[PDB]
């Protein structure tokens, strides 16, 4: 039963450009918001619409996983600015990533690549962004390229993860990203920080390979017989010693074995751009 807050935006406010595709409740539009953001009175907005083929179930089950976006507040995690909760469509308005999603970004590299500094980059930023949602007790439970966002300044930032939530899943039993899931993810459909842990290896993998299909000429039943049974991907043509190496320790098939997102930014701190100081949830005073 969604009560309307402080987040609740006037549907007048609001205005839908143009399509950019489909996100995990229904089409995401670009477009613009009249006082979403302080000391700025119209912003550029990305907005996602429930499709009017939605039961009320899956139009409440929309807004509760937006709301939970309410209490997030990272440089590195996509923001939401507002909800239309009353009337139709239902609208989730949100800071509008304007170079879309990774997989695209890396796959446009292709022919015309990265730099070993500019994928570390991309790591840490993921890496941090990952590390305040388990900070503050959230699960992704679909981290890949296609989920993570970039940014006009080519910061990366980590998006949708409706796209796996079930309406009904936790109180009752009844979509799995196979090539992006662990062993445990595979074979009992736990999902814990670990397991979010395993898919980062593999967006590193996608980072390195400019978003080839991880697992290609493998069918999601060979993928789950072959991950489950201790298959690995192949170390990236020309991929740096520095960056394989965290896939290996991602894809420790013992979670236990992994590191947390916090080890992983230690790895790489070093590395990282003057600027992360400042942004970041790892130095943020936040942080443990
Ligand atoms: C950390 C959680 O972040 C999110 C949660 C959500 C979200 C999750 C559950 C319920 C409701 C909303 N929805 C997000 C989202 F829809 C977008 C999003 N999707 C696209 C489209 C889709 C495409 C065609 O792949 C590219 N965008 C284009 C431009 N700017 C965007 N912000 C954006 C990004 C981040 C999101």
């Amino acid at each position: 039963v969604y009560v309307p807050d402080e987040w609740e935006v006037a549907r007048e406010k609001i205005t839908m450009s143009r399509e950019l595709g489909q996100g995990s409740f229904g089409m995401v539009y670009e477009g613009v918001a009249k006082g979403v953001v302080k000391d700025e009175p119209e912003t550029r907005v990305a907005i996602k619409t429930v499709n009017e083929a939605a039961s009320m179930r899956e139009r409440i089950e929309f807004l509760n996983e937006a709301s939970v976006m309410k209490e997030f507040n990272c440089h590195h995690v996509v923001r939401l600015l507002g909800v239309v909760s009353q009337g139709q469509p239902t609208l989730v308005i949100m800071e509008l990533m304007t170079r879309g999603d990774l997989k695209s970004y890396l796959r446009s590299l292709r022919p015309e690549p990265p730099s070993l500094s500019k994928m570390i980059q991309m790591a840490g930023e993921i890496a941090d962004g990952m590390a305040y949602l388990n900070a503050n007790k959230f699960v992704h439970r679909d981290l890949a390229a296609r989920n993570c966002m970039v940014a006009e300044d080519f910061t990366v930032k980590i998006g949708d993860f409706g796209m796996t939530r079930d309406i009904y899943e936790t109180d009752y039993y009844r979509l799995l990203p196979v090539r992006w899931m662990s062993p445990e993810s595979l074979k009992d459909g736990v999902f814990t920080t670990y397991s979010d842990v395993w898919s980062f290896g593999v967006v590193l993998w996608e980072i390195a390979t400019l978003a080839e299909q991880p697992y290609q000429g493998l069918s999601n039943e060979q993928v789950l017989r072959f991950v489950m049974e201790g298959g690995l991907l192949d170390k990236p043509d020309n991929c740096p010693d520095m960056l394989f190496e965290l896939m290996r320790m991602c894809w420790q098939y013992n979670p236990k074995m992994r590191p947390s997102f916090l080890e992983i930014i230690s790895s790489i701190k070093e590395e990282m751009e003057p600027g992360f100081r400042e942004v970041s949830f790892y130095y943020s005073e936040e942080n443990k």
